[PDB]
């Protein structure tokens, strides 16, 4: 697998519903859905080490981790969490998140390279799965 590349979103499903579970009110959810349509992921992968830059028009953030080594990031709604990435197969990884503070819905994300040159990312909050599909820029 090489996830490395500059990825451009082509499809985004169930994102508003994810944010609803997470407690975001509707006007902000619609504004977030719009931001998600102009959103890009840059990945540099070296073996089991990943550098990931996620950016929208006005915001950019970096996630760096090594598979199997716990790290700190934030949930989709910005709450700090403890995260651990494991492989599920050659081209799919799964991340479990644990809130650093307080309580909230159970959240996780996945990344998968398809055999057709697509990157599929999912994000989960309890019962709700948002799916996002990217192609290489
Ligand atoms: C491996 C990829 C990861 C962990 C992706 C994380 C993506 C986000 C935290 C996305 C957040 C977004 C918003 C909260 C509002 C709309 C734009 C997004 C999709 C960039």
């Amino acid at each position: 697998p090489n996830f490395s590349g500059n990825w451009k979103i082509i499809r985004s499903e169930n994102f508003e519903e994810l944010l609803k579970v997470l407690g975001v009110n509707v006007m902000l959810r619609k504004i977030a859905v719009a931001a998600a349509s102009k959103y890009a992921v840059e990945i540099k992968q070296e073996g089991d080490t990943f550098y990931i830059k996620v950016s929208t028009t006005v915001y950019t953030t970096e996630i760096n981790f090594k598979v199997g080594e716990e790290f700190e990031e934030q949930t989709v709604d910005g709450r700090p969490c403890k995260s651990l990435v494991k492989w599920e197969s050659e081209n799919k990884m799964v991340c479990e998140q644990k809130l650093l503070k307080g309580e909230g819905p159970k959240t996780s994300w996945t990344k998968e390279l398809t055999n057709d040159g697509e990157l599929i990312q999912t994000m989960t909050a309890d019962d709700v799965v948002c799916t996002q599909v990217f192609v290489r820029e």
